[PDB]
DNA sequence: CCGACAGCGCATCAGC
DNA sequence: GCTGATGCGC
DNA sequence: GTCGG
């Protein structure tokens, strides 16, 4: 309300500048100050107050003068009308669709679901798939259905083999009241850095879930990650869930918990942990947490068996999953 | 004035 | 057949 | 497009 049209400026701007001139470097600028706009508790009145802000620069503050000034955007306006670039602006929704695709397909004339549907031997399987689940994948999930797809998780994983350990991490994990996909963390005893993988440790795990027919689909698959699509089983009395996406992710035991802290976030929590890592002489990421030497040189990863192991070398309190929104 | 902006697993294309 | 590049999603 | 070396 106090900024939602320059925001959905912003965002709109955005999307053009990812999905039809593939720049995608633009696309996280007018994301990033999108972002800071949306959390800046004061209705902007000129491009030069925006401008203050980090990630807002000459240009958009030139956009948000002729926004205010007019109530539209020119550049906007113009590209809405075009044909070609809306199509394939609209095309990239599917799954498995990016911008290349999308450019090739209207190309040749291919720019609705309907032509989709009527080239499907044009599309690889991954399209097919997110052409079959285009409504159901741009549903959120509400949290209670995220607790009932996590309790299948949890129940067949450990049902494969209990000594699997597997966490539902992202925004969901942070208590978050909706989800976009459930992000699963699987590990297991006997898969480390320097070790087998029994190369059938996720193999196992999608097998069983798709057995008691939860996974539905499967976009990809290889021996540490998987990406697909499940369903809560239907009441029986009342209408079918929609299809949702899932992505399992196999890490090794020693490995684990610095991909939990990653994969929980939030991003912006990430860069604060990470830049505070470092000034403390440590660095971070995905996999590991490993000492800088006086030179700058990374030593070996040390010893990790918990989240809060993590926060105790770097010397900070251990915050909830519920408190890293920054 | 100009390069960074995350980078990697998997599917599939390009080319040998 | 293979390796390496590209597209894609996250 | 924005930031910073
Ligand atoms: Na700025
Ligand atoms: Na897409």
């Amino acid at each position: 309300t106090l900024n939602g049209g320059i925001t959905d400026m912003l965002t709109e701007l955005a999307n053009f500048e990812k999905n039809v001139s593939q720049a995608i470097h633009k696309y996280n600028a007018y994301r990033k100050a999108a972002s800071v706009i949306a959390k800046y508790p004061h209705k902007i009145k000129s491009g030069a107050e925006a401008k203050k802000l980090p990630g807002v620069g000459t240009k958009i503050a030139e956009k948000i003068d002729e926004f205010l000034a007019t109530g539209k955007l020119r550049k906007l306006e113009k590209i809405r009308q075009d044909d070609t670039s809306s199509s394939i602006n609209f095309l990239t929704r599917v799954s498995g669709i990016g911008p290349s695709a999308a450019r090739k397909f209207v190309d040749e004339g291919i720019k609705t679901l309907e032509d989709l549907r009527k080239n499907e031997d044009k599309l690889n399987h991954h399209q097919r798939i997110g052409l079959k689940y285009f409504g159901d994948f741009e549903k959120r999930i509400p949290r209670e259905e995220m607790l009932q797809m996590q309790d299948i998780v949890l129940n067949e994983v450990k049902k494969v083999d209990s000594e699997y350990i597997a966490t539902v991490c992202g925004s969901f994990r942070r208590g978050a009241e909706s989800s976009g996909d459930m992000d699963v963390l699987l590990t297991h005893p006997s898969f480390t850095s320097e070790s087998t993988k029994q190369p059938k440790l996720l193999h196992q795990v999608v097998e069983q879930l798709q057995k008691v027919h939860f996974i539905t689909d499967t976009l990809s698959k290889g021996e540490t990650k998987f990406m697909g699509v499940c369903q809560l089983p239907s009441k029986n009395d009342e209408k079918e869930y929609p299809h949702r996406r899932i992505d399992i992710r196999l890490i090794p035991k020693d490995q684990y918990y610095c991909g939990v802290l990653y994969f929980t976030g939030s991003d912006i929590f990430n860069k604060n942990m990470r830049a505070h890592a470092l000034e403390k002489g440590f660095t971070i990421n995905k996999y590991t947490i490993r000492p800088l030497g006086v030179t700058g040189v990374a030593g070996e990863p040390l010893p990790v068996d918990s989240e809060k192991d993590i926060f105790d070398y770097i010397q900070w309190k251990y915050r909830e999953p519920k408190d890293r929104s920054e």
